[PDB]
């Protein structure tokens, strides 16, 4: 997260860190046994880490649980990142508490202008690299569809939306992939892609979660 702020320990209880020997992507807890992330974050041997703040220090509220199954969206296209969403089932149910909580799925899509909370352990530098260790946060509005498609001609699909600031300075970045975009208490987006980080007229692109609620619900209920 570039141009953001330190969230504060466990202030985003649904935020998870996917670990394969190191933090590599974010994710969102949707219920005690399931996490939603980006399909481009797929890999074997994933351990889901909940109740995390500083990812390099055991602070007392963590829960490390191995993934038992991963399900990349049936229509995921790695070249265009269309349908960049995947579900991860935990080998054992997470113990829900004030620091480890699920985030509700949307029942309808969000509108342009709506303010959302984006979080993650990604790079905090617009030019260069610096990884935080503690969770970073960023308030950003959903941009107009036209603004989004104008910034990324021919690349934006109905399953994507942009959020952030066209002036630049605030945006998600490498390492935030798979993380949550929450608006009005609903998980409306997943950190998917962008061009550089916090660059002018290059807002972040997010997976439009409201388009996948039926698939998410049906998939979890059948697995
Ligand atoms: N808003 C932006 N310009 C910005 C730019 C790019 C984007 O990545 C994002 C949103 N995604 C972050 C996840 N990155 C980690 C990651 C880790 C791995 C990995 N461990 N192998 C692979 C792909 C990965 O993407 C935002
Ligand atoms: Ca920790």
């Amino acid at each position: 997260i570039v141009g953001g702020y330190t969230c504060g320990a466990n202030t985003v209880p649904y935020q998870v860190s996917l670990n394969s020997g190191y933090h590599f992507c974010g994710g969102s807890l949707i219920n005690s046994q399931w996490v939603v992330s980006a399909a481009h974050c797929y890999k074997s041997g994933i351990q889901v880490r909940l109740g995390e703040d500083n990812i390099n220090v055991v602070e007392g509220n963590e829960q490390f649980i191995s993934a038992s199954k991963s399900i990349v969206h049936p229509s995921y296209n790695s070249n265009t990142l269309n349908n960049d969403i995947m579900l991860i089932k935990l080998k054992s149910a997470a113990s829900l508490n004030s620091r480890v909580a699920s985030i509700s799925l949307p029942t309808s899509c969000a509108s342009a202008g709506t303010q959302c909370l984006i979080s993650g352990w990604g790079n905090t530098k617009s030019s260069g690299t610096s990884y935080p260790d503690v969770l970073k946060c960023l308030k950003a509005p959903i941009l107009s569809d036209s603004s989004c498609k104008s910034a990324y001609p021919g690349q934006i699909t109905s399953n994507m939306f942009c959020a952030g600031y066209l002036e630049g300075g605030k945006d998600s970045c490498q390492g935030d992939s798979g993380g949550p975009v929450v608006c009005s208490g609903k998980l409306q987006g997943i950190v998917s892609w962008g061009s550089g980080c916090a660059q002018k007229n290059k807002p972040g692109v997010y997976t439009k979660v409201c388009n996948y609620v039926s698939w998410i619900k049906q998939t979890i209920a059948s697995n």
